[PDB]
DNA sequence: GAGGTGTGGC
DNA sequence: GCCACACCTC
């Protein structure tokens, strides 16, 4: 399969495309750049900037529909939403 | 909550 | 490659 060769890393993936994104955290390249107006951070995945752009416009995608509490990521609320049951 | 990351449908 | 789920660790 697909096997990460760099310094006798040996890391494997299922995709072409998952080992291409790990080959990042040994050569620093990130592709993903906020373009938020004075910020000039990057990222390595396209979802690390989607988190980041989260903190600049403090959207809250995933309502709890129990209560008021609303989450930036639907794993925050999936574990929020276990304490109502 | 946040960061890091393995994953899979499309 | 995009995107978001899901899990671990702090
Ligand atoms: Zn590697
Ligand atoms: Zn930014
Ligand atoms: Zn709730």
């Amino acid at each position: 399969t697909h096997t990460c060769d760099y310094a006798g890393c040996g890391k494997t993936y299922t995709k072409s495309s998952h080992l291409k994104a790990h080959l990042r955290t040994h050569t620093g390249e990130k592709p993903y750049h906020c373009d938020w107006d004075g910020c000039g951070w990057k990222f390595a995945r396209s979802d690390e900037l989607t988190r980041h752009y989260r903190k600049h416009t403090g959207h809250r995608p995933f309502q709890c529909q129990k209560c008021d509490r609303a989450f930036s990521r639907s794993d925050h609320l999936a574990l929020h939403m276990k304490r109502h049951f």
